[PDB]
DNA sequence: GGGGGAAGGATTC
DNA sequence: CACGGAATCCTTCCCCC
């Protein structure tokens, strides 16, 4: 089995540079203004040149600003980043039946139909990184290997605007080398667990008894960690069906006032259930940000649909079970509509 | 034991 | 003492078959 991956690179930052060439050579910084203080929100994205110093993805446009604070900033413009994916996502189709599309800017396509070897697979990857560079002007990084881990792991070892392959030889090695905290759905928390294990590389995975990992752990990342590790790892390549559909936006002040909430609630139900489309859901939740960034939520599902009205109602009831049974105020509020007919 | 719900938890774009 | 907006899969506790 083989598997090519794509991850466009520095994909908003890099899509605002093809719409102004002017921004090619300055830092930059694409940001989701919250609209709560004229500077208030965080990062989205920036190009490489602001990268090196520092500012990363999720961080707030203010420590964005210390480092960089000539840097250009951009406010997101997503459903142009939406429109610029969806016309590269149509020339991966053009390669391969199985395509998965992973995220806005990243897919796994299954070529074991399209390459008989390694040495194909790479001249196929260039082929792909020519033809979105003619057609869209946008650079991209591409993987390969035998599995859907490995291709992603490689396409990070290959950014920017690379290309790599990472064969059964090199997969062994990569097995001892590289970090544990370099495994794709391994974050800070789950790599301190397993530092505590003294767990560093996916081959001492081997090692810990299952039952200590999965105490640890949970049992789903130690089955999928340990796969890994025995080079068992099989994941099919899949279309993506959404299963949920919300919006969240930040107030203009944090509250535990029910009548002063409601509007911010209202618009969100509207722009969700018009990002529903054709989509009935038979579930639905109201999710809080509290003042402290804690996020909280009630939700219900029931026997049928769920028309707008109906969201508005109960979307009012549910709030109110958050305040009731939460004493702090509110910063962001929203909704989440899930379990489409 | 395990399916479906309901709140959290962690990770990722 | 800051601090965006989405989505998805998983784990713990509860009802119920
Ligand atoms: N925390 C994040 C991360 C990403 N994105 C959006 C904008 C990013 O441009 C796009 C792709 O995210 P990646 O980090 O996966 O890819 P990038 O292009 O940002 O970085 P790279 O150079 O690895 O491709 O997803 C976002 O809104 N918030
Ligand atoms: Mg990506
Ligand atoms: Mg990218
Ligand atoms: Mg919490």
């Amino acid at each position: 089995m083989i598997v090519l991956f794509v991850d466009f690179d520095y994909f908003y930052a890099q899509v605002e540079e093809v719409l102004n060439p002017s921004l090619k050579g300055k830092p930059v910084v694409v940001c989701v203004f919250s609209g709560r203080f004229e500077d208030s929100g965080a990062v989205a994205t920036a190009n490489y040149e602001a990268r090196k110093f520092g500012v990363k993805a999720g961080i707030p446009i203010v420590e964005a600003k210390k480092i960089l604070p000539n840097a250009v900033y951009l406010p997101m413009r997503k459903e142009v980043y939406q429109q610029v994916s969806s016309r590269i996502m149509n020339l991966l189709r053009e390669y391969s039946e199985k395509i998965e599309i992973a995220s806005i800017d990243e897919a796994y396509l299954d070529i074991s139909d399209k390459v008989r070897d390694y040495r194909e697979a790479y001249n196929l990857g260039l082929e792909i990184k020519n033809k979105i560079l003619e057609k869209e002007k946008i650079t991209v990084t591409v993987g390969i290997s035998k599995n859907k881990v490995f291709a992603k792991i490689a396409a990070d070892m290959a950014k920017p605007n690379g290309i790599k392959v990472i064969d059964d030889e090199e997969v062994k090695r990569l097995i001892r080398e590289l970090d544990i905290a370099d495994v794709p759905g391994i974050g800070n928390i789950t790599a301190e667990k397993l530092k505590k294990l003294g767990i560093n590389k996916l081959v001492d995975t081997l090692s810990i008894e299952f039952d200590k990992l999965k105490g640890m752990i949970g049992e789903a990342k130690a089955k999928y960690l340990i796969s890994l590790a025995r080079d068992e790892y099989n994941e099919p390549i899949r279309t993506r069906v959404r299963k949920s559909i919300g919006r969240i936006v930040t107030m203009k002040r944090n509250s535990r006032n029910l009548e002063e909430i409601k509007p911010y609630l209202f618009r969100a139900i509207e722009e969700s259930y018009y990002k529903l489309d054709k989509r009935i859901p038979k579930a639905i939740h109201v999710v809080a940000v509290t003042e402290d960034l804690d996020i909280v939520s009630r939700g219900r599902t029931f026997p049928h649909g769920i028309s707008k009205e109906t969201a508005y109602s109960e979307s009012v009831k549910l709030l109110q079970k958050i305040l009731e049974e939460d004493e702090r105020k509110i910063r962001r509020i929203g909704v989440r509509f899930s379990k489409f007919i």
